[PDB]
């Protein structure tokens, strides 16, 4: 298959596949069944901010998701990503809807990765930030239903003209350039990502969520990965 490391903002409890009974954030290492989760209050129609942070020294993948009123949830998981991810990856955002739906609107996304080594701050680095997306965002690989629009946003999943999110949708956006996420001779490999998002739904139980993910460079939406699989995984194993 792909190799996926992800931080999921999971809006819809799929308890039959190990989701906690409440919306949650989670750290997913090669499985949709998060290695760690934290209860998350998704604030319908509010703009949230997710931060993901890791460095190869601490070997701890951390995420926090917050809303302007100060509510937040955080999850951290100890993992040496050198032993999980390929050396070269692509980084992306994914989202899905299913029977129930929600907008999976990304308003901004930044990412920074650095590899530092042996001597001085002699280093390879990648940093990108999108605080606006354009209709033809050539440095994004859009997959599935993901679109960017003149409205400055990245709609990961289908939204109708009337602004209504659609079910059975899956979409991703990957940064165009592969990222050298680790290297054997790198003394420190660190990355951080931030994205802001607006999940809004008229469904009493919106679904399915948004994820920041890191994958093999040729990662594509696995078949049948709408709904609970968040566009990341081919199955719920
Ligand atoms: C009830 O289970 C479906 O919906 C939830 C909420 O969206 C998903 O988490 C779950 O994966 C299921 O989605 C599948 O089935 C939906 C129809 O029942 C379909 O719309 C989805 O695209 C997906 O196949
Ligand atoms: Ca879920
Ligand atoms: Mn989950």
């Amino acid at each position: 298959a792909d190799t996926i490391v992800a931080v999921e903002l999971d809006t819809y409890p799929n308890t039959d596949i190990g989701d906690p009974s409440y919306p949650h954030i989670g750290i997913d290492i090669k499985s949709v069944r998060s290695k760690k989760t934290a209860k998350w209050n998704m604030q319908n129609g509010k703009v949230g901010t997710a931060h993901i942070i890791y460095n190869s020294v601490g070997k701890r993948l951390s995420a926090v998701v917050s809303y302007p009123n100060g509510d937040s949830a955080t999850v951290s998981y100890d993992v040496d990503l050198d032993n999980v991810l390929p050396e070269w990856v692509r980084v992306g955002l994914s989202a899905s809807t299913g029977l129930y739906k929600e907008t999976n609107t990304i308003l901004s996304w930044s990412f920074t990765s650095k590899l530092k080594s042996n001597s001085t701050h002699e280093t390879n680095a990648l940093h990108f930030s999108f605080n606006q997306f354009s209709k033809d965002q050539k440095d994004l690989i859009l997959q599935g239903d993901a679109t960017t629009g003149t409205d400055g946003n990245l709609e990961l999943t289908r939204v109708s003209s009337n602004g209504s999110p659609q079910g059975s949708s899956v979409g991703r956006a990957l940064f165009y350039a592969p990222v050298h996420i680790w290297e054997s001779s790198a003394v420190v490999a660190s990355f951080d990502a931030t994205f802001t998002f607006l999940i809004k739904s008229s469904d009493s139980h919106p679904a399915d969520g948004i994820a920041f993910f890191i994958s093999n460079i040729d990662s594509s939406i696995p078949s049948g990965s709408t709904g609970r699989l968040l566009g990341l995984f081919p199955d719920a194993n």
